[PDB]
Order: structure tokens, then sequence, then C-alpha cells
């Protein structure tokens, strides 16, 4: 007999539902972009809130409201032209004076929208600021410092290729980086580097490499007194470089951590149906990250579900498959919704997103979405 000696772990999911973004309603009636983060409850209030930012066409709607209530708060913007992008920044207002670890920034939150023409950036408090930027930009980027602007690509002097705005106000500057060696601070000028991801805290950057196809990690920080060398207020501090077929630029990024507290910063190399996991974590001194391990784990697609410090893969059979940081826990099941070796259906997860709370989005090969929730295995 096998007297309950365990073989295969098997997590149940549940509370199916329906996904369509709010925004979707509310605006001109077919591009559609959105994000979800959670909102915030009162204190010791026993609700969980989401916050979503949409956007379609010439609109952006910005709603707040719960699984479990009605009712929803919304705010519409509308612009002239085809929205870029849209994202939620801050800007330091007062700087933290203070070591202990419960102080902080006071910070200026605002949902920015971006067109061809001009940027907008809209105050939580109700001020709109109205910039522009000299040249076109191909991505923004939220940072601990405000936004991160990338050109578009259009003696020997070089035009820099990554802006910080710390100000809806005050003028861009470029950004500089610094890269160790073994036997100084310079312009960041290649096309080649891309950002693939921008993390508050710990503040840090990850870039693809283009030409050497390999991602790295810096440290977003202020620029040191010694800025001897239009005067940068930014400095990306490289970190980390991949050893690491072709590689190709990661197509999603995120931060997980697992049961005991490891964190690891995953990336997705589409190419090759991996999800490779850096350990890291803080130094014990606190000035900066180190890093460790690496594991490649096979997906199609992840999704971090911190509430939880699990993490939610794709698999390319289809079979949804629970994590904590990289330890394989068991598949997860989904009343109604077999994997693709269990039902006749043509139907399958094409993609996983907007992991907030313990809960999750699927989008479905008919075109439909699902939001989930996965229990705690605590």
């Amino acid at each position: 007999s096998n007297f309950y000696e365990e073989r295969t772990t098997m997590i149940a999911a549940r509370d199916l539902q329906e996904f369509v973004p709010f925004g979707r309603d509310h605006c001109k009636h077919q591009k559609e972009s959105w994000q979800l983060r959670k909102g915030v409850s009162e204190i010791g209030e026993d609700v969980d809130y989401d916050e979503e930012l949409y956007v379609a066409g010439n609109m952006v709607i910005w709603s707040k409201g719960s699984k479990s209530q009605a009712l929803a708060v919304y705010k519409a913007f509308t612009v002239d032209s085809p929205v870029q992008q849209a994202l939620w920044c801050d800007f330091i207002i007062s700087q933290d004076k203070s070591e202990k670890a419960y102080s902080s920034n006071e910070v200026e939150k605002c949902i920015c929208i971006l067109q061809s023409s001009c940027i907008n950036m809209h105050s939580i408090e109700g001020k709109d600021y109205i910039a522009s930027l000299p040249f076109q930009v191909a991505n923004v980027w939220p940072t601990k410092y405000g936004l991160l602007f990338e050109r578009s690509a259009s003696p020997r002097e070089p035009l820099p290729t990554m802006f910080s705005m710390l100000h809806p106000l005050d003028e861009i500057t470029p950004l500089v980086c610094k890269s160790g060696s073994l036997f100084r601070v310079q312009y960041v000028v290649d096309h080649a580097m891309k950002i693939v991801f921008l993390n508050t805290d710990p503040s840090i950057v990850m870039t693809y490499d283009a030409v050497q196809n390999v991602h790295s990690v810096w440290t977003l920080r202020r620029v040191k007194s010694e800025e001897e060398n239009i005067v940068p207020e930014l400095c990306i501090d490289h970190l980390w470089t991949e050893t690491i077929e072709k590689n190709s630029q990661a197509s999603k990024v995120f931060i997980t951590s697992d049961l005991c507290g490891q964190k690891f910063l995953c990336f997705l190399v589409e190419s090759q149906l991996q999800l490779r996991c850096v350990k890291f974590q803080e130094s014990n001194d606190k000035t900066q990250l180190i890093f460790g391990s690496v594991t490649n784990i096979p997906a199609k697609d992840a999704a971090p579900v911190e509430k939880i410090d699990t993490m939610l893969v794709l698999e390319g059979s289809g079979n949804l498959v629970l994590y904590t940081g990289v330890v394989r826990v068991g598949k997860v099941f989904i009343p109604g919704l077999p994997a693709p070796s269990l039902t006749m259906s043509g139907t399958y997860i094409h993609s996983i997103r907007d992991p907030v709370h313990n809960r999750v989005t699927l989008e479905l090969s008919n075109g439909s979405m699902v939001r989930i929730t996965i229990p705690e295995i605590a």
C-alpha cells in the first residue's frame, strides 16, 4: 500500500469570473490596453480594491473598485490625438531626511498621458501639468525619481538616448551610466540598449543589449557631486549582466518572493520558452543588491502572485503550474476549464496577466478573459 506517501500536488483555483476591463464600456465606439494594480482600503478594511488604468484611441479611463462591491469610481480623460502611452508615476516633493526604516519621501502621485505632440501629468490633488519633449518618445518608464524617457532613433557628439524628468515642470536631463572595470561615468548614447523593466524599491533598471544579446541590471540613483562632465540628475550603475542559443529581448519582467522571503528577478525569454530567475538580496550594509544563482524555468508565460508568495507559470502545453520562487509546487486546476490534454475543446490559456492580491487574469484562445483566485498554500 501507498500509506499516504506523497506523489502529486494539485491546486484548486476558484472564484472564476469573466473579465472585461471597466474602461472598455466608457470609451468611444479598436486597440486597447490596460493595467491593474491594487487600490488602497481604509485601515483594517476587509476589502480588496483594484485600480485600472485603461487606454483606447483618444481616451484614458482611470477606475477604482472591488470584486465584492457593486459600484466603482472612475475618471475619464479625453485628448485630441491617439494616446501613445498612459501610466502612473510620482515625483519626489520632499526628500526623506531619516535613516529609519519607517520613513520615506513625500511624493506627488500622477497619471501621465503621452501623445505625439505633448505630455500631460494629472496629479491626484488636482494639478494638470502640460509639457512637451524636444524629440520623439519611443517609451516612457516610471521610476523612484519620476519619469525616464527613451528617445526614438532619427567632431563626434551623439545625442543621449535616455532622459529623466524629476518634476513635471522641470527640464529633462540626460541619463548617465557607470560600468565597473577591474584594471568613469558617461552619457547613455547606445541605441542597442533597450529598457525592459523599472522598479522603485529596490530602485533598478533592466536592459537588453541588442547587439550582444544579453540582459543587464542597474541601480538607478542620483548622480554624485563628482558630475564633472546639460548636467545629469540620475545615473545607472551596473550591477549584473547575465552569463548566457538565440537570446531574445525579455517579453516580461517581474520580481517574486518565495515562502521564506528569497526574492527573484524573473524575465521571460520567449524565443527559448524560459523564465530566467535570478536570486537577489539587499546588501546587509543595505547600500546595494547582491545577485545569486539563475534558474531556467520552462514557461510560455508567468505572473507573480505577491499576496501569497507564489508565481503562476503557463507552460507550452497549456498547463498552469504554481511555483514558490523557483520551487515547483503543483499543477493548478480550474473548474470548468481543463488543460488541453484533458479536453476536446479547442480552448486553451493563451496568456496570464494582471495579478492583483491573489487573483489573476487568463487570456483564453477564444478571445475571452477570465479572472481566477489562487489559494494560499502558505
